[PDB]
């Protein structure tokens, strides 16, 4: 699998039926049909104690991976029930400032978009979790072109280090807190994981308010590669996946 004609999201559905789920990820997110619900609590983010370990290029993109050994880094509160451990982050970004995004609002896409993965700590591990239908919560944070966010440089200079596929870099002390927009306004669903295996266990909190990086910052994505050493330079870009079928789901706001 990756992202290219022969391989690309088109073909997922091959390997992993699952593509044509009931509850598949990303959707558009109609704000005028997504649903206030006044119910809904506040989101609990607590990463003071947050640890960073490294980061990897998997091939498919890039992941800060955290400490999850104990409860560090948690997402409570909002849609959730109990607690949900953060394990990594990465992004999804397109070769244009006008493309990047999985999720898309009002089918407007934005130049990237983050995402921190953390699983349900009641299963013990992170395997355990793809086996739960509330096994994991992801926090969608969209990403446009405009001002730096100075708390994105760290990775932004690292990269140069993990260039291929198969690469990784110590990556300790990165407070992830410098990543998260203003507001912590979202809407909610039941969804997936948006690559394979494509497991539908993920809870998707993907907040209206993004957070703005510069040209130069996202163009440094733009020069990794899907490619491990010593083959053809095949640039890692455009590596997110097309909007899915909501199919009778329903999208809820916490404003
Ligand atoms: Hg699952
Ligand atoms: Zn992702």
């Amino acid at each position: 699998w990756g992202y290219g004609k022969h391989n690309g999201p088109e073909h997922w559905h091959k390997d992993f039926p699952i593509a044509k789920g009931e509850r598949q990820s990303p959707v558009d997110i109609d704000t005028h049909t997504a649903k206030y619900d006044p119910s809904l609590k506040p989101l609990s983010v607590s990463y003071d104690q947050a640890t960073s370990l490294r980061i990897l290029n998997n091939g498919h993109a890039f992941n800060v991976e955290f400490d999850d050994s104990q409860d560090k880094a948690v997402l409570k509160g909002g849609p959730l029930d109990g607690t949900y451990r953060l394990i990594q982050f990465h992004f999804h970004w397109g070769s244009l400032d006008g493309q990047g995004s999985e999720h898309t609002v009002d089918k407007k896409k934005y130049a990237a978009e983050l995402h921190l993965v953390h699983w349900n700590t009641k299963y013990g591990d992170f395997g355990k979790a793809v086996q739960q239908p509330d096994g994991l919560a992801y926090l969608g944070i969209f990403l446009k072109v405009g001002s730096a966010k100075p708390g994105l440089q760290k990775v932004v200079d690292v990269l140069d280090s993990i260039k291929t596929k198969g690469k990784s870099a110590d990556f300790t002390n990165f407070d992830p807190r410098g990543l998260l927009p203003e507001s912590l306004d979202y809407w909610t669903y039941p969804g997936s994981l948006t690559t394979p295996p494509l497991l539908e266990c993920v809870t998707w909190i993907v907040l209206k308010e993004p957070i703005s990086v510069s040209s130069e910052q996202v163009l440094k994505f733009r020069k990794l590669n899907f490619n491990g050493e010593g083959e053809p330079e095949e640039l890692m870009v455009d590596n997110w996946r097309p909007a899915q079928p909501l199919k009778n789901r329903q999208i809820k706001a916490s404003f």
